[PDB]
């Protein structure tokens, strides 16, 4: 009566992964039979191994772990095959090898190519719709980067993959600036407020951000500069980024589906732990142990499919 399933969340402030930790909790309470230890690494690999440590001395019969560092999926697993605990992985990806040592190893996520595919999409069509967007009239996108944490899988697939759209699309592009502000709204306020600050400052048509909590830092120092008319695109749609979707003041975001995210991690964990097939009685297509969920452009024009206008 009493199935134990242990959960670490690499970082409990970082704004997406708070939705996602939401989700899963709301699923654990609804399943009468399941609990959930929930726990918070506070962005330090040293600390989630010790309560991967806790967890399995306290006898859970599945793990589902955001990983703080992907290059710690070895050191996990072998923590887990001793007890012969499944392992659900979620969010930051682990190697194929990694996956691939341990047939009780599964990856719940996305693909992340998809995600900056769409933001270029997104951007395209608004390009093309405000040539008054092109504030140099030179028909190219002079454009500023925000960029997640260096090496993580999602910010470097969308840095390459909105550009490479745009280009595709055949819109070229020029690259005013661009730097990591680690997936943080304040660390991106300052970035914004560096480059408003700077030589580039009236050269810049588009911020791109990596997702919308940086967005949402270039927001407020484009609003302090009284540049709110520069259009910023992110990644996620979150419910305040959404807001400013609804506003105008974001001009674009791209859906990742943290409740679906949430709710794939949570019937394979559970079905591990009941020593089940992963996806029983589910209707989740795992291809290779992995799960990926689809993103979902967001814009003005369809912004009522997700929230009220
Ligand atoms: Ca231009």
């Amino acid at each position: 009566a009493d199935t134990r399933i242990g959960v670490t969340i690499y970082k409990y402030d970082d704004n997406f992964m708070s939705v996602v930790r939401k989700a899963i909790e709301k699923d654990g309470k609804s399943a009468p039979d399941v609990q959930l230890l929930m726990n918070d690494s506070q962005n330090d690999q040293s600390k989630q191994n010790d309560q991967i440590d806790v967890l399995l001395a306290k006898g859970v019969k599945a793990l589902a772990i955001n990983l703080v560092d992907p290059a710690a999926a070895g050191t996990v697993i072998e923590k887990a095959r001793g007890q012969n605990v499944p392992v659900v992985f979620f969010n930051k990806e682990p190697s194929r090898k990694a996956l691939d040592s341990y047939d009780k190893a599964y990856y719940v996520g996305t693909d992340s190519k998809e995600s900056g595919v769409i933001q270029g999409d997104l951007i395209a069509k608004h390009w093309q719709a405000n040539q008054g967007w092109d504030l140099n009239k030179d028909g190219k996108i002079q454009y500023v980067l925000l960029k997640g944490e260096p090496g993580h899988p999602d910010a470097e697939a969308r840095t390459t993959y909105v550009v490479k759209e745009l280009n595709d699309k055949g819109i070229q592009t020029e690259q005013l600036a661009l730097d990591t502000a680690m997936w943080d709204t304040a660390q991106a306020k300052d970035k914004m407020d560096a480059w408003l600050s700077g030589p580039n400052a009236n050269k810049i048509e588009v911020v791109i951000a990596n997702n919308d909590a940086m967005a949402m830092g270039a927001v407020e120092a484009l609003k302090a500069h009284n540049k709110s008319s520069i259009p910023v695109f992110g990644v996620d749609a979150l419910p305040e980024a959404l807001a400013l979707v609804k506003s105008g003041a974001m001009a674009g975001t791209v859906l990742n589906d943290a409740n679906n995210q949430a709710k794939a991690t949570f019937d394979l964990a559970k079905n591990l732990a009941e020593g089940k097939g992963a996806a029983d009685g589910t209707s989740w297509k795992i291809e290779n142990k992995i799960v990926r969920v689809p993103y979902v452009g967001v814009d003005k024009d369809n912004l009522s499919e997700f929230t009220q206008k």
